[PDB]
């Protein structure tokens, strides 16, 4: 009966001690990792108070007291606390998977689902990347598994494709020579791939003409710019009008 | 009561000398079978701090300390790493679930949900599918299977939808005729199908007539180029013009 | 004391040899039925590792180590699994629900929630259906249950409402006259149902007559093509203007 | 000792022969019902499945062995089917919500989120509705009471909603003598109630006269198309223009 | 031994006809309260299998047959029921809050996120509503409680905003002596309050005028539309134009 | 034997008048606190049939119910209430997030997310607050804590932004001059702070310079207006127009 | 058994002075640390409440009667208030995460998923930030891990992307020639990085060039604003006209 009682103090001791000895033994640990002392005080007061919660709990069942309240309790309260960080240890387990099924390394240009960038790092809870225009992306990796990945780093060709609205008047044969004798006459096209120029559309103001052309994915832009101008040069030197938004008006005296 | 005395501690040396061989273990398995080494030692570390965690408790109960606390705190704690994995197991089920019920194949040209490409692999966790503009899409296998799967290459035989806007003046019969001579004089076109030649709507400016037409999966882009070029070209041979978007103005001098 | 010992290793050796029998059994149902091997031999390897467990537990339970630590974590891995496969097995439920209260059979146009086509089939995981332009959509069952069931095959007879565009100065009873002389000379409207010609709105350009026709299911695109092409017609020939869209010009010389 | 393997094995027998039993009540019960024999020999299966696995546990449990973990992987399993079967279930407990609390009948014209038509019935799982078009819409019912319910037919008047725009030239008060005139002359119009016609908005090229009427809700349709038809009379006839999209346009040079 | 077989029968015996007694009370129950017969002989009939479920497995557990299994099973299927109403608990307990913290009585203009009506009641699980132009929307409590509510009926002083556009080309002092004019010699517009007449934005074709102007809750749209054709009268009056849409057109006739 | 059915029947006996008193209570705190009787009714009778649940299962256990079947289920009951009560709770919770850390609790002119308005008071459940235009907005706290919270009374001055459209003809000089000179007479506008005036886009029909202008938040919507009518009025005066959507027009032959 | 009796009230009396003395503790601590005594009395009496719960629970449990149904019940209550407390303390674990993996600082100018300002401060449930415009923002912590974290402060260097719409009479090389003057002679754009000035897409009424110009991230707008000022100065002087909206009109004239 009363050894019951010194050895729920007993355990009450070595808890405490033991309580003491993990939350400061937190406190070095996080203070050598990590740099913030503020909030590993409030995380290893969080581990404190959990140890002397289950030791508390433990004597008071070493007493005799029929103490599954408190463990449903307790239990409900770890599975908050689960439950809140599904967010944040989903981001942990798509930080591993995308590490160990790795679609992206550090340094491919990506797409992850509307934002696209190079990949600067890919760490445990997210991948810093870096954009087209120098802003600096950190999207969670819950984010990035959730949705697709579009790389542009794994496939060495792409492809382009030009849409020419010209007028209908323009004469569809001499559309296809010149964007045939463009897309031929230019050296980092390749030609043993998909070549396309075919009448893609009958446009409202204009008619449409697709350009399909691969090159490689380092030349792409490149390869669009210059098409492009040499687009606007060749069918301004040779007489295809690039027409405006066109209008036909009945007019009406009132 | 000695019983329980060092015999728990030979409990927790037997699980140490499991936990550090079992970490050892994984390091060897996942080195062989997929090398990291850097978070493959942070998941050996999880699985020592986990069967530490085991026999640390079980120590504790073989002594006489009753423990329930710890029991639901580390049931919560892997209900946590639980509803975390959720989605990443979800797109291990939806995996070899796509890969049992395969709705496509490695090769067949499907549209996952507003992204469209051959699929060049059905892995685990996700296929890669390359777009037909040559970006690789790697595209998980919960999103696949949480929506539609649009497969293009399981029927062989699939449909051009022509919406040709020809003026008002225009007479219905003669734009029937040609288009009707355009879409029968298509070999490509599959005649034993629907031949749909009827006008369609009478829009704001024009009034479209649609063309539905049957021809092969392979040859429907070329089906539907040539024979919008053949319109182009007949129309304007014949007479019918492809109007502009029309306004009646009703001009007042104020 | 050493009866649980051999006792456990009793449960050991037999478990190991249910492991290797359960494991070969799976093998060959999955052989057999949905075939494939690798996947399969993965889920046997899954449910090798399981028994594995299931007997590892009970041994360490045999010999009179309190177990209760590896059962929370095994039931909240069998919890992740279970969350896990929440989706494929709603789509399993949503199946057996989908053909024992069946909305669609096979073959039945239907409008799954944004898609449309003729039920192929209604397999256990997905409903194939063909599109109207002949892409086949595998959609799974769960978004078809969690959706509308627009069902075109159910009833015999639907409606085609035409909204016909004339201009403000043509005589309302004119074109009322024409519009129930079109729907009223055509055979395949049913005539014992609403047949409505009513001015429906006073438009910006124009003023919208509503012609709402009743039909029979398989006529119903034939209905509505021949109606809009007599009303093109009988207008053009009865001087009723289709308007373009109008505006009115106060030009006032800057 | 040797009584309890024999009592596990008499509770393996008599599990076994109610296993069976319990299949073939079910499969009667099903074919009886529902009279697929697929998916029923499938969930007769399962329920075979179960209960075999219910009686290998209750004879591991009677032999003596710690059967923990099987009953944790199976409960979670268990929940693996409740989370699954949440939204099949979830749409049983709105249908009997949706019948013992009920907002439609069948015959009821409703808009149930979007969808508008009249109920044809009411389910267990699904209401079908008719659309005003024919088409059969058949809505779960966890979409029905998550939604909205605009039922029409509950109250016996509406309100019908004319936007008259007329130039801004117009006189407004002929303008209103005009619409109080219609819309007094008019018998199915209630007298008793708010007949509004006042000035709304003064529009871009127009400027709006709002009409807001109500009627019977049989009446309110045909309401609105002789009240509409009667108003583009009555101001054609009194010289009130409906204007046109206007602009102001100041003529430059080159 | 025996005994335990013949107090399990006991236990079978009191438990099928407290099944059968509570069936049939629950009933009746339900017959008297909830007339509709069709659902309630099934709610009966679940309660029947429930009881008859929880009294089966416990003469099993009080045969001596370990059980806990079965009651695995059957608290994952109680918690799938409870997964399933979800929903309509949610609308339950958002009911008796939603009338224990009442935001709106019975007759209270409102607006509960979208469509906006007079309560006319709150029931336990919807608050019926009608609409402005007649329409009884039959919102579900979860519903109300998860979005805005938007309460047109507790603040007696409510603001109109009027936005004027006027031609460039008018003087600004002018327009603001005419509305202020308007709005000061108007009776139902609160003096005391807020009286805005100020140039708000510098638009496209006109300039537009803000009037915000403060008066009583059921005053507001009278005194907009009392203001509006006023202000339409005094400016048609005293020559400020409303303008059209305008462009600048610059010729350029090659 | 006969002693645990005495005992049974005292813990009936004992639970009853508890749950008569309880019930009792409850609805005296009910009526008390939160006074609605029906619905306090309605709890008193659901905490009624808790306790006398409780105490029908606590003592038919001991001649009976053989370890946790209507446990089981009515721990599953319970998690069926309480995810209801986490839909419902989440409110509470935020809302005592949301005044322990006092975002804008006093009175401030908030924004949250969406609406925007005064925040008349912060209650447990829900903020009510007033709109500008006089609407009683009663925003849940789950709605406030999961979004953005923009208050604009806790830093006393910001920032207005003018966006002036002038021609292409207007000499960008001239225009900086004239808006430099507008935002340096004005006296309200904090000179310390950022002034900018610059060109900040090259429009379609116009040419856009910004005007980024600090001044204090509760003369901010004034010198929006003072400085936009003085910009209208000075530009007027100097002879910069602000253009109307211009438009090149290239006329053609028929 | 009545020492069972008395232990039942002495673990009454103890818990009863250990509620009062908890309540009146965590009054005293938040009264110290956050001084709304009016929510501090709501937890007290919830924290007193569930200390009375344990210790009844307890003390009928030392009684001897079976008390799991309200261990249960408690437990499922417990996970109510988690499942509700899962947003909190979410934000909570996202603050924690975000504070020792910090993406952003104190002072960085950020972009949290739409809003974007300087970081003021990042507490523990929520960063406040102060927009460009002045507005304070308080964004929750889990609503930032749960998007993209654009921060703007990070990388040095930064890129303008001006787009310049030219006639399409105006020739390539003088555009390119003069941009490449203007984005030459500009000593903060980064001359070593990517000065792109490139023909980027023939518009509708328009040609538009691109200018891709890294610069500092201090220096960007600065760079924008100077170069747009001096392509607008240079362009009007070199007699390169930014067109407006071009039509082309077909006269018909009826």
């Amino acid at each position: 009966y009363a050894v019951n009682i010194v050895a729920a103090l007993a355990i009450i001791i070595v808890g405490l001690i033991i309580a003491r000895m993990i939350s400061n033994a937190v406190n070095r640990l996080m203070i050598s990792r990590k740099i913030d002392a503020t909030v590993a005080d409030f995380l290893s007061a969080l581990v404190r108070y959990g140890i002397i919660a289950f030791t508390l709990i433990a004597a008071l069942g070493r007493v005799g007291v029929q103490t599954a309240s408190v463990i449903a309790v307790l239990g409900a309260a770890g599975l908050a606390v689960g439950l809140a960080l599904q967010g944040s240890l989903s981001n942990l387990a798509a930080g591993v998977l995308l590490v160990m099924f790795r679609p992206f390394r550090a340094g491919e240009y990506v797409d992850l689902g509307g934002v696209a960038g190079t990949v600067l790092s890919v760490q445990i809870f997210s991948t810093t990347m870096r954009t087209a225009d120098g802003k600096i992306i950190v999207i969670p990796n819950g984010k990035i598994i959730a949705g697709n990945i579009i790389n542009f780093s794994r496939e060495p060709v792409r492809r382009n494709e030009f849409i020419i609205g010209v007028a209908y008047d323009s004469d569809i044969d001499q559309v296809k020579q010149i964007l045939t004798n463009i897309i031929q006459s230019e050296d980092r096209i390749l030609k043993d791939r998909e070549m396309t120029v075919r009448l893609n559309e009958l446009g409202a103001s204009s008619i449409n003409f697709v350009v399909r052309v691969w090159s490689n994915s380092g030349d792409l832009q490149n390869v669009y710019w210059d098409v492009l101008e040499r687009i606007k040069r060749e069918f301004d030197a040779a007489g295809i009008s690039f027409p405006y938004p066109q209008m036909d008006v009945n007019f009406k005296r009132v």
